[PDB]
């Protein structure tokens, strides 16, 4: 529970915001079948034209103005266009003659919008957003969404909107957000249940972003699962944090190699979530902690590495703590949920374990180690027999395991593998549901004889096939050994370069997988 | 003084320095040429040139006031050498008492003007020839043109260059070192140049110190042992220190400078000398000097083809400047001036306790900035130190760094990078590069560039991700951390170690004395 | 003239954009004092801050429509700050009922903007103008600007506005600008000043970007010829026979591996009167640079990119047209620029080669990929037979300038003090930023070749900028001589396109001699 410190200046803990200004935003949603009304504020329409490649811009929504109304008349309104992710404003008065603020975003020409579409006009709808000083903003849906579109709507508009300062001291004056917002669309009252839902989603996004942007030196195994503690305290999680004592007498011998170069202590996190009624699945979620990789010995010093984005390596374990929260706060019913993460860190020091070293995992499985910088499967192993140890129907582990990644299906898509087809099944069902997209990988057991150690049991790597993320899956196989078990590789997705900021990757995904 | 950790009791626990060096037992003897040269004992050296004469012929213009050698130095011997910038020949002849003499030249080329390269290529012809002859005494005869300034910058790079570093022989102690005990010059109206002579004396050892600490490994040299020899040396110029621990800097504040050294184990170690005046003070200086006593790169690790990691331990060759400086200005003593020494020293190592690439670290004035890469040390050390010097209501703030391996790609290894926010502050070092001959050129802080430090999560980023222009970049990072005064950088990377020569060359030291004083 | 083909559809001239919508612009420049009228298209308010955190806006110029003036009141727009290159636009009707679009621009809280902040204005700027089908844009200069700026806000403005659809097959633009400013009878002057300097960056932008199979030794050749034709200017163009003839073993032997014949191209401009100073300007023109056997096949090489290899030549030869159309007096001036492409070939010239320059000098070649200093000699020394007063030779020399002055900042060595600061004044006034780099003596020494009388490059020195000014500095005896390097300048790499750099410094820098 205490922080080990190198000087006093070093922090003790993981700043985190759970109060989002998100949540301070009423939230609105009536029906576009009475007319919409355009008083304070930014009014913004969300139109197409479907089939016309650039078309006119048209209103179809009532308004309950007279002046509004005239102003937005087609004649007006075809000098604008259609195309995704264009917007414009507007300047007008009412029928009480106040003067209010009316636009619009493009959502192209295409009727049905993918989860792609759907975030470039939420990001160009947030661009809007900043460097405005509103009070309140209306968006009219004049386009065709299901409920689950139109989560992801709010989901991605409440993600994008939100800013994290909790590392800035010397700070954006002039943020200021929006305390209402409404919502007009048809059949409002389907809908309305999609709202909450998606605050909810929201967070545990957030949440998981916020453990992933904290940079190591924050955020480390004490730390991290004194967060998992303090989240768990707040949800009702039956919560438990395995120390070194525990872990050796549990024999994790491959989980305690990793972090035998750190100065920080390792910490298992076990959160529980038990439904009141009947009990009919129970699934274990894993994921992948450690809180930053150096590589080892195997350094990360070659071109590409990525050394100082490695604070990400712990998105698997922000994951699966973000749908902690989601799933505490939902309740859902007849299942229990074990949340798994083997946190560490993997670092170069006099009590670093070496490449060539041989390690026992607590299988009895004896492994011989090729490459340090290749840990996330070696802590994964040892909490996959912990897993399974707990009898459960489901075992499904998400990690940034894999350079690969970036190579097979690149930083939208993630991998998931598996020794199960319906359990892939239900988590490629979740993916499309979640709209966190993942593709589904094979592990090609023709690779499985390049992990034949001439003196372990097994190889940690292969120095043959440079399909790693097969290689690696083809590993993590080889420690469940009568369980329905799925693995998603992350590695790629996690982070948004472009964006300069994590994701939260997995949370949705994995929730929405629990709930369904 | 604080005590050297040891890993084993072999371990040294102090930089070895010499202090007095056969330099300093050298009587230096000003003669006016126009009473003529007398050759007697030892080696005696005619500086001679031939204007615009692409090698031309040896002229000795001098009277010598001895028949014999005068004879042999007659123009119809001598036409058959050459002045040829660098050539050096030997005489050997008898003189009017009977006695054996040794007379020569160097030559000093064509140009009327000599440049400081080509005066350090007469001098180290020179010294090749003091080396391997057991010489008591050297006489050289300027019949060249030089002013006060070259004239000294002669002395002083005959004296480093005279001088052999033999502090780590053991075995291998050169049995033939003998240096000569009595230096003689002949020049143009020497009662104006006998001033420059014990300037250069002091200017030369200044050099030699610095030189001194920059070449001592990093097992000898730490921010222990080096912070220690301030302190020494402190004591022996009657100069106000004061060694900050870990303890004082934490209440400081300074996470960056920490955040550096956590991961070696030796302490962190911040030197403050002050000289103060004993009249009235008109003028404030801060001196700021980069003192990493081993750069490993941290856990970005000096891994890379070219990256020099056994050169490491010039990584503090700005803080061996400004202690060099000290020494300088303590000895001179100039008045009406009060002046701090800093250096924030401490060492960037690899280990469980290291600061990660990524983290995110507070500096003393509260600007949070996040690590891209650990081999960018320097910066973060000097953030801390200018926020330190700022606090000590200076006029200027000069810091002086192996910052950037850029420099190596900009300005190359004999010219120094001078970077700042005030012209005049800037014109006053260039001023005094000119004037100490040691090379500065004006390099740009341009503001565009600053938009690449913006940090998503942080106030600012250590480094930038696109630029690669690292010189101009750190530039922009230090003067986030001065606020409200006259501020230069120099970049020492490229100049601070002589490659060919493989030692130092003490840079900075001259540049850094010759600001002060003639402020 | 004529170009060689491998195949039939390979292309065989450069296609240029002469008549640009930009032309087509009417530019009327008004007095803020009288008021604005909001009548059709954009109005863009240019505004600052001093002391700003950044700071709200405010508009402090009448405007004479009482719509816009409702909209511009100070309640309204403290919702908006004045961050640099922070816009917002609104579209509303005025008292005519007329459909007009409103907006500014934030200058930040300094009072004196600097060329990066002015052309972050502008981007700013003609990021509106891509997305609104505008027939009028009016801008309001609500910021102090001096004469030289304010002609650079449109040259930027001119040439960010303007889109390069030469090489789009398949598979606009505004009539009218007003500008309102104080003093508005000074400014005026500046404006086709900056028309002729927005087509001569932009000619040597379409000249750059041209792909080098469009841009080869014979069809730039063949561009500059036209060129000359349509500005009335002498021409010239040396072929392999002439060149031969004239000794130059070093330009002609990096171009022994092109199928393109090596073009030498010489124009002059003489003003019509009493000639007081000759100005010989040298422009780098590799139309591609493979970097022969000693193959950029290392990362980082950027080998992609090496059409920009004669950006020096396009800056002169966009020179050319400024200078051909201002007209400028007592003065003299000739471009050149040695072109050829530098290839793998069976007749590629090879590492170790020993070539003889035009005067004499022989040069052992220590890397193929150095081959622009080789080609500037032979130019050099065909330059200063020509008798100027001035030699400034412009090219893409070294990459080593990216870890020096960066992507902002070109380098000039010299010869001459004098015609150094004359460089940098030119600097000042055309905003193209340029910083004195020395020339180096104590390197000279790494030049010194075993066999041959110098060395192309150094075995060390990783000062390679220098170490080439030092090079090149041997090819100039007694001609006051500078040196432009512009490798890190001349290609905007978050943009996707050259800057067209160097031109309208060279062209100040003709005018105020
Ligand atoms: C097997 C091999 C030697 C190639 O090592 C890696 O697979 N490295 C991965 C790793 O270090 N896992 O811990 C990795 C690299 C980049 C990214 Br992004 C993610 C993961
Ligand atoms: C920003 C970057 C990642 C390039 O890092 C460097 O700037 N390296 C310098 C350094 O390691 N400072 O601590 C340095 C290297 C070589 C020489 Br010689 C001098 C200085
Ligand atoms: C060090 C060496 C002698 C090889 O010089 C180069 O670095 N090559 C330049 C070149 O190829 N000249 O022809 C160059 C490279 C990249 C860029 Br961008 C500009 C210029
Ligand atoms: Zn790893
Ligand atoms: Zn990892
Ligand atoms: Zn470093
Ligand atoms: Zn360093
Ligand atoms: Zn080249
Ligand atoms: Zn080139």
């Amino acid at each position: 529970s205490e922080v080990p410190q190198v000087v006093s200046l070093d922090p003790t803990s993981i700043p985190i915001e759970y109060n989002t200004p998100i949540h301070d935003i009423k939230v609105q949603v009536y029906d576009i079948k009475g007319g919409c009304n355009v008083e304070e504020g930014l009014t913004i329409f969300l139109v197409n034209n479907p089939g016309k490649e650039n078309g006119p811009v048209k209103i179809s929504s009532k308004v309950n103005d007279k002046q509004v109304s005239e102003f937005l008349k087609d004649e007006n309104m075809e000098k604008f266009n259609v195309k995704l992710g264009t917007s414009k404003h507007f300047y007008m008065f009412n029928d009480n003659k106040n003067s209010v603020a009316v636009g619009y975003v493009g959502c192209g020409s295409v009727a049905d919008l993918s989860e792609a579409d759907m975030k470039r006009v939420v990001l160009s709808l947030v661009t809007m957003l900043h460097d405005n000083k509103l009070s309140k903003l209306t968006v009219v849906f004049e386009i065709n969404v299901d409920k689950n579109l139109f989560r992801f709507f709010l989901e991605t508009l409440f993600y994008e909107y939100m800013t994290d300062e909790r590392f800035k001291s010397t700070k954006n004056v002039n943020m200021e957000y929006i305390k209402h917002l409404g919502v007009y669309i048809n059949n409002a009252d389907t809908y309305k249940e999609e709202v909450e839902k998606a605050r909810v989603y929201y967070f545990g996004t957030y949440y998981a972003s916020q453990l992933i942007a904290a940079p190591s030196n924050y955020c480390n195994p004490v730390s991290l699962s004194n967060a998992a503690v303090e989240l768990a305290q707040k949800l009702n999680l039956e919560y438990k944090i395995l120390g070194v004592k525990e872990l050796e007498e549990l024999k994790m011998g491959a989980y305690l190699s990793v972090g035998k170069g750190s100065m920080y202590p390792n910490k298992f996190i076990h959160l529980t979530y038990k439904s009141k009624g009947d009990v009919k699945k129970k699934i274990a979620l894993v994921g992948k902690g450690i809180t930053f990789d150096s590589g080892g010995y195997n350094l990360k010093a070659a071109p590409g590495s990525m050394i100082d984005l490695m604070k990400f390596d712990m998105s698997g374990c922000a994951a699966v703590l973000g749908c902690a929260y989601c799933v505490g706060t939902l309740k859902p019913e007849n299942v229990e949920i074990h949340f798994l993460s083997a946190v560490c860190e993997n670092m170069v020091s006099k009590n670093s374990y070496r490449p060539g070293d041989i390690i026992t995992a607590s299988n009895g499985k004896t492994i011989e180690v090729g490459n340090t910088d290749a840990e996330g499967r070696l802590t994964l192993a040892d909490a996959l027999v912990y897993a399974e140890k707990l009898g459960v129907d489901y075992i499904v582990d998400i990690a940034t395991l894999t350079g690969a990644m970036l190579y097979s299906l690149g930083t939208s898509y993630a991998g998931v593998f598996g020794n199960n087809e319906e359990l892939i099944n239900k988590i490629l069902q979740s993916s499309k549901t979640s709209n966190e997209p993942v593709w589904w990988l094979p592990i090609i057991n023709e690779y499985r004889a390049t992990l034949n150690s001439k003196y372990a049991d097994i190889n940690q790597i292969s120095s043959s096939v440079k399909a790693s993320s097969i290689v690696a899956s083809l590993f993590l196989k080889e420690f469940v050994q009568n369980t329905a078990w799925a693995h998603i590789d992350i590695a790629g997705v996690s982070w948004n370069f472009k964006a300069r900021k994590p994701k939260g990757f997995g949370v949705r995904l994995l929730t929405e997988f629990v709930l369904n």
